[PDB]
């Protein structure tokens, strides 16, 4: 991640914008010291090692001796050093890769939290349309290449205007068509007036969430966050 | 021992114990917050006034409070809690009873409240447990105290761990009181309900 990439993603909470970066970690005993450190704030909780590879299906995929899942839960900070231990340094195998192995030098240490609902949204540049087009599904836990291939009217598409960008009445209605009624309505709008405000402040080409979800904080209030978000130029 | 390295300390011996994280400036505290955000994103916090108490919704409510704390009635130091789903306050204490010349373990339901007043109003309601320092606590007292505080399920035995482990601080330490008051039954944010510690003082 370059640091233009990474100024990004700040972007996302400056602009309003609600998001878990997690941490990064290049050895699993700096994976510990973050899990360590996390349960002095949330006591008991319980943390998700992310494989930090540029492929998908990670936590579909397996690792060449004998761990499965790029994406995983851990109960304690010392599971979180067995688990990164096996990935850092190490080939993750996926469908992008059948099995040429793609090595991992780093992981995401997140908080594990509690996910209601998961959706996909990514704004893209159109090319043949010379505009940007807001992407989105509910089917959530499914990916965008295979819900766009296999289903054809699953995906929501939104052209959008360069000059004014999006309209609430555009985002309400995505809000809607994505089943979200009270106060997650204009949650969500905030959210995705954000990752436009992004999108065109830092003149990118692609600004994906996989998952945008509604979760619980601890304290049990449901709010949009974005995860795993990525960014391309 | 100061409230940050007691709580330290029963960690180590086994206990849960919500430590937060210290802040020397109200910008300090906004970073705390800031930075708990990119794990739990959406949490509260609470903010504690060190050698009092306020909720805060946001990084920004954190600094508000923290800047009416430091430098103020004095003040010079807050920790920074992330904000934690709590269903029941107990009090819990091992005490070096003279009288008895043994240690003995108190707790009541009445968590949140000082001990002295408890005792004088609701005497009913103290549990006491003397302790055979040679066996130290058996797990079949720690058994009967959970259940006789109204735990049940996993809490009984967690409240055994935790319960043991602040026997170990005491007799480790040759101390002549832990107290955790509130022992709290909470909910992680996956909604676990665990026992944590979020207040602790050794005495000697
Ligand atoms: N911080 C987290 N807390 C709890 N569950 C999580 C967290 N991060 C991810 N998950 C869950 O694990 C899944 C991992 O998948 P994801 O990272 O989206 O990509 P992939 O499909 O490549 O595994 C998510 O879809 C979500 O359901
Ligand atoms: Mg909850």
């Amino acid at each position: 991640m370059n640091i233009h990439e990474w100024q990004s993603k700040q972007l996302i909470q400056k602009y309003g914008g609600r998001a878990q970066s997690g941490e990064v970690a290049f050895s699993p005993e700096r994976s510990r010291d973050i899990a360590k450190k996390l349960w002095n704030q949330f006591p008991g909780c319980k943390f998700v090692v992310k494989a930090q590879v540029l492929a998908g299906g990670r936590g579909k995929g397996h690792w060449e001796h004998g761990m499965q899942g790029g994406v995983k839960l851990a109960k304690t900070p010392e599971e979180v050093y067995e688990i990164a231990n096996e990935m850092i340094g190490h080939k993750l195998i996926t469908k992008q890769t059948g099995a040429k192995g793609i090595n991992c030098n780093k992981v995401m240490v997140c908080g594990a939290v509690k996910i209601l609902k998961e959706f996909y949204l990514s704004i893209l540049l159109d090319r043949a349309m010379g505009c940007p087009v807001i992407i989105a599904t509910s089917q959530g836990g499914m990916g965008i290449e295979e819900v766009a291939q296999k289903c054809p009217e699953c995906l929501f598409k939104v052209p959008i205007s360069v000059k004014n960008g999006p309209t609430n009445e555009q985002l309400v209605k995505l809000a809607k068509d994505l089943g979200l009624e009270g106060d997650l309505v204009q949650d969500c709008v905030d959210n995705v007036k954000a990752l436009y405000q992004v999108f065109d402040k830092c003149d990118s080409t692609m600004v994906e969430i996989n998952p945008l979800g509604v979760i619980e904080t601890p304290t049990d209030e449901k709010v949009i966050c974005c995860f795993d978000a990525k960014i391309a130029f």
